């Protein structure tokens, strides 16, 4: 009965854009595609007004089916919710085209933000099998990422920045890049005229990301969470001092990890298919300054990225060999 | 350093519409109407997103100056707003009149909310000097306030909702009352149609009313918090248990009772023409449901009701006499 509720939490966007601070990730098994539909309408209907999508996850048209259907028996307006989509690195250079194909997918006339998914370019691949007839994540038979040869991956943002600039397109409202380093980040602010309002990066008490954090602040650049429970099997929620603080603020594990965000004003962007716990996570914990320096200390002391694919080797923050399960063991 | 601010928090309104939990109160004195505007404006600048004000004020004026230069530069548009204004109870049965009025006052095309300011109907007296040529609240040559004969106070409402109702009339987004008690919002419920989005009262830790807060919350109506410093001398800064808590969650005395409501669910409006301290209390305590039922108790040990003035006085809860300064020694 206390509030605000963490659908309740407004964070402003560098360009004056108000964006919910808790939305709901679709990021989804490929055997649980269609089930992002009732995710959505439950996640709406437990008063979420931001839905976080992408061109990869092959589950924008469930996204645009629950909206449609929260439209037409007249639950939601089009403009009460926020829809984030992103551009792939196999579209690096085909930004235009990325956002009309998400956009038919949706179902819809814009996206509120639009992103770089990664800070990276891949080589077109044919494949009736694939997405859009191209393979998602190109390797050869070694096998390795096939990184474009005349990939530069500036030229997304570049592209992403024309769109949002042209007075004549309305598709966007915002735009902003993932996975970006504080290096990254200061190229595109060197050579781009728009800052990015966000930048969407794992983050959470065992990734706290303090230096992005305060680079992320100092440039007006809102930082969005992702994998705030660190992905499979929610190993952020055994972490004793999650435990400790969810006891003490009277809420779950999960508000706890999402309170971890927004209290240091981190967009989050939690992905689940659980009707029940979508609805039911929506508490705030007002955590101290005490307890967030706790929390980023044990982050410091055992860190652990879960998300660390092999195609995001070559960038120098990731390795591509997944989570150190060394840290784990706390 | 920590969010949320209480400028981006939103409750959401029985008819689906957002609202900012924090708004700028406009009942400035007579001495000071002019000095509206620059809060205004220091209030939006500083991430306010509701202005509250009333045909009775004479405030609207400066609120629609202060708003049309901010819109005139682009540093907000309309629809990012919250507007709310009130009809006065001289206009009782005009309602059409005091929102056209409103409107041509506040330079506006339509406010986000219209409440019935008091439950109460007075004679119209002519006077050039007054406002729309109207004594504001006529009193006889006996001194007593001189109420409309005729009058019944629900036909304010009533002619609220046909405007509300009206599929061609977009003046306003929501209806809501102020000063209502629980017998007469249930002889609203009774007779009306629409359910009122709000009922604006004074409270505060010296007037918990937490009677009001149980039937409203059950029947999905939001209570607004007026004069949630106390008026005059603002006194509730003062409470023993109020600077307490504010050290503890490292906020001023203004932000913890704003947040008393907040994080009760609560809409509150501080008015303030300072805009230094209007810019800086917008941080957010919160309140543990411990700490809340001690503000509570205090409100039911020490009652005192600070808005109390002779007009109201027909009304079963006021008495006419203002503030009981016995409850006041401590």
């Amino acid at each position: 009965m206390l509030h605000p509720k963490t659908t309740e939490i407004y964070f402003s966007l560098n360009n004056g854009v108000r964006i919910p601070a808790l939305g709901l990730g679709t990021a989804n098994p490929h055997e649980k595609l269609a089930e992002t539909k009732q995710a959505v309408k439950a996640a709406i209907k437990a008063g979420y007004r931001h839905i976080d999508t992408a061109w990869a996850y092959e589950t924008e048209p469930f996204v645009g089916e629950a909206i449609k259907e929260l439209l037409e028996d007249g639950s939601i307006k089009r403009e009460d919710l926020f829809i984030t989509t992103k551009v792939w690195p196999v579209l690096w250079d085909e930004v235009d085209r990325s956002l009309n194909e998400s956009l038919k997918a949706l179902g819809l006339e814009y996206v509120d933000l639009l992103l770089q998914h990664w800070p990276l370019c891949f080589e077109k691949i044919k494949d009736p099998k694939g997405i859009s007839g191209l393979v998602k994540t190109p390797v050869d038979d070694s096998g390795k990422t096939m990184y474009a040869a005349d990939g530069d991956y500036l030229e997304t943002y570049k592209q992403l920045e024309k769109i949002y600039l042209d007075p004549n397109d309305h598709r966007v409202r915002a735009i902003g890049v993932s996975n970006f380093s504080i290096e990254y980040l200061e190229r595109l602010i060197k050579e781009c005229r728009v800052k990015p309002t966000v930048n969407q990066v794992e983050t959470h008490p065992h990734l706290p990301q303090m230096e992005l954090r305060k680079f992320c602040f100092m440039h007006d650049i809102l930082l969005t969470a992702y994998s705030p429970l660190g992905s499979h099997g929610a190993p952020n929620l055994k972490i004793p001092l999650v435990k400790k603080l969810a006891e003490k603020y009277n809420v779950t594990g999960n508000d706890l990890l999402i309170s971890y965000h927004i209290r240091q004003g981190t967009i989050v962007i939690p992905r689940s298919l659980n009707p029940v716990r979508i609805s039911s996570s929506i508490e705030f914990a007002s955590l101290t300054k005490d307890e967030l320096q706790e929390l980023n200390d044990f982050g410091e002391k055992y860190p652990v990225r879960f998300i660390d694919e092999p195609f995001a080797a070559i960038l120098p923050e990731f390795t591509g060999n997944g989570p150190n399960l060394d840290n784990l063991k706390y």
